[PDB]
């Protein structure tokens, strides 16, 4: 089949343009996934109070800070209580002689009149719009979990649909669905509706993710395939800096969601100029259309040998690919074959740890440091060198030590975050960034390692099981943030322990580097 592509041009103008387009689309998709750091940022809040907020009331000479002392009780975090207010104004606290014994918990009431939010950084967020605070604090991580479950279901549906209808058609409708559901979510009137539309948007995101990579492989000669996979991975790295810049420019959540959704109407449009995969068309029994597509691409590449191709050449040569359908395998087959039991268990655990840790940490940057725009930028800045150095080490020192060291380093960097003093926000930010870079390198290492652990027919099923395990773990990722009620150290402790244990499992895998 590669010789046909060399009769069409296995790496030329067409592949360059296609790669550029799909890289850009992946950048915007990454912005879609990371958006809720800025769309659902939690501004500081307090109950609405008659004295503080009703400017129409009788004015007084007291300073704003004195009124804040008079109205809102002190909270655990050495700050105003974010969910309670005094039943009656506590004038007695105004004198410096006041003591905590002067007021009882019975003298505080939960916010009846709602909350007042800080607008200095963000003009509006879904948290401020729908009051996802206090009793409703669980609703933000629940929304993120619903988005990731949408990704899981979309990935499940993409395979059968992609085989029945083709890569390009599914990619086109995935683009359209992403644009429509991102625009619908921006104007949602209520929180449940917002969750529904985010779920369907993730449903489309999964199809874009899968079909972009699949369709890039099948039009590229084998001598350039790994480079294309690397560039596809780097598009995600650039998506973080894109998110940082766009969110820095746009401080309003509706406009931000709209801005990151509009680009996919253009992606939908240029998807119509993309040719469908020739392998799929021939295997489906459509040689004429496949020949049309191949002559199309050869014309794009300015390649003369379009004169030579005929349907007889296509059918006779690719017949061996058409014959490939004869040997299916199940997930149950992986677990039944004695020796693959161990490899499957540990590999699945590593995939699960990657997804769990990355999407647990990356979606609450507001806890990891001071400035979230710079954190979002810097995880993208670190991801690139991390992944390419991971490739260098993986070609030098083998799969097993590199994967183990990457996961262990990520775990140790995240665990240290729980031990460092809070005053050193800079050091904490650096450690968090390094941990996420380590997780990205582990993603690279496992992506390559999985294809080598298993025999050829089971290779694809094993990779599918791993990816599905990662998508399932990402769902549990955000929910662990609910444990933060007992202190922010516990979510980070979980996020840190998991990669450590999965790295210590990586040491037990068998090596595959040829020596
Ligand atoms: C603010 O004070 C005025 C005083 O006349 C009152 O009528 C109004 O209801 C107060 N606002 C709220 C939200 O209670």
């Amino acid at each position: 089949f590669s010789e046909l592509l060399d009769l069409v041009g296995g790496l030329g103008r067409f592949q360059v343009l296609q790669t550029m387009a799909l890289m850009v689309s992946i950048m915007w998709l990454c912005t879609q996934s990371m958006l809720e750091n800025f769309s659902a940022a939690v501004p500081s809040h307090r109950c609405w109070a008659p004295l503080l907020d009703n400017s129409t009331a009788v004015s007084t000479s007291l300073s704003p800070e004195a009124l804040l002392a008079i109205s809102i009780p002190p909270g655990p975090n050495q700050r105003p209580h974010q969910c309670r207010r005094f039943r009656q104004p506590q004038w007695q606290l105004l004198d410096p002689n006041a003591t905590a014994t002067s007021w009882s918990e019975a003298d505080t009431e939960p916010c009846v009149d709602g909350w007042v939010y800080d607008r200095s950084i963000f003009t509006s967020t879904i948290v401020a719009k729908w009051n996802l605070v206090c009793d409703s604090h669980a609703l933000k991580p629940m929304a993120q979990s619903i988005y990731l479950a949408g990704i899981l279901v979309g990935a499940a549906a993409c395979g059968p649909a992609s085989d029945r209808f083709g890569r390009r058609l599914v990619l086109t409708w995935s683009y359209l669905q992403m644009a429509v559901m991102g625009t619908a979510a921006a104007f949602a009137p209520a929180f449940p509706v917002y969750c529904l539309f985010r779920f369907l948007l993730a449903f489309a995101v999964a199809g874009v993710m899968m079909n972009t990579g699949t369709l890039l492989m099948e039009w590229t000669a084998a001598r350039a395939r790994p480079l294309v996979m690397t560039l596809n991975s780097l598009g995600f790295s650039f998506g973080h800096g894109l998110t940082a810049a766009v969110a820095y420019g746009v401080r309003d959540w509706t406009l931000l969601q709209l801005v990151v959704s509009v680009p996919f109407f253009l992606c939908f449009l240029y998807s119509w100029w993309l040719p469908e995969s020739a392998r799929w068309l021939i295997i489906k029994g459509k040689p004429d259309q496949a020949l049309q597509e191949l002559r199309k691409v050869a014309r794009i590449n300015g390649h003369k040998e379009a004169k030579n191709l005929t349907i007889e050449v296509l059918m006779s040569s690719v017949k061996e690919e058409v014959a490939s359908a004869k040997e299916p395998r199940s997930v149950l087959d992986l677990f039944c074959v004695p020796g693959l039991r161990f490899r499957t268990c540990i590999s699945t655990l590593c995939w699960f740890a990657f997804g769990f840790t990355f999407f647990g940490l990356a979606l609450d940057l507001q806890a990891l440091g001071s400035n979230i725009f710079l954190l979002q930028m810097f995880i993208g800045v670190v991801d690139i060198p991390a992944k390419m150095g991971a490739l260098l080490l993986l070609s030098h020192l083998g799969r097993r030590p590199t994967l183990a060291a990457s996961l262990l380093l990520a775990g140790l960097c995240i665990l240290a975050n729980t031990l460092v003093p809070h005053e050193m926000g800079a050091l904490r930010s650096a450690l968090a960034v390094l941990g996420l870079g380590g997780v990205g390198a582990a993603f690279t290492c496992i992506t390559i390692y999985s294809s080598e652990l298993f025999p050829t027919v089971l290779r694809m099923t094993a990779v599918g099981l791993g990816q599905m395990a990662a998508r399932g773990g990402a769902i549990l990722g955000p929910l662990v943030r609910l444990l933060g009620v007992h202190g922010p150290w516990l979510p980070l402790l979980v996020y840190g322990t998991v990669p450590v244990l999965s790295g210590l499992a990586a040491l037990l895998l068998p090596e595959t580097q040829s020596l």
